[PDB]
């Protein structure tokens, strides 16, 4: 009995952020690109193609896009243009992504609550949570 991550597969639209200004300060963005990225509201996607899976995210002011096996460390570019070794997984229902970079590292939980997506991001203590609503 393997649990799979079916349940996140579709369109998300972000409802509610949360912290989100504190966890980006944390990351090192600085404050012209927090005041663009606190007025985002971005789409987030997430598809498979039989192992793969891929979560892309589309806003305005940046799009992203992540291909990856679960479990398998992989090179990503995040929004705010860090380069970091990042593995997926799936621990109880939760879809689990970390970051490392520079000795640093970030986690971004994103689990399904009544139907919502609920995206917990962690940052040496900051915690921000983002809430997504099935598009
Ligand atoms: C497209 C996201 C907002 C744009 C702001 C760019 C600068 C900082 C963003 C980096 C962290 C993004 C984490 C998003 C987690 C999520 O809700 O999926
Ligand atoms: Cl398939």
């Amino acid at each position: 009995y393997f649990q799979s991550m079916n349940k996140f597969l579709g369109t998300w639209k972000l409802v509610s952020s949360e912290n989100f200004d504190d966890y980006m300060k944390a990351l090192g963005v600085g404050l012209a690109t927090r005041k663009l990225g606190n007025l985002a509201k971005p789409t987030v996607i997430i598809s498979k193609k039989g192992d793969i899976i891929t979560i892309r995210t589309e806003s305005t002011f940046k799009n992203t896009e992540i291909s990856f096996k679960l479990g398998q460390e992989f090179e990503e570019t995040t929004a705010d243009n860090r380069k970091t070794k990042s593995i997926v997984t799936l621990q109880r229902g939760s879809l689990n992504q970390v970051q490392r970079w520079d000795g640093k590292e970030t986690t971004i939980k994103r689990k399904l609550v009544n139907g919502k997506m609920v995206a917990e991001c962690k940052m040496k203590g900051v915690v921000c949570t983002r809430i997504y609503e099935k598009v």
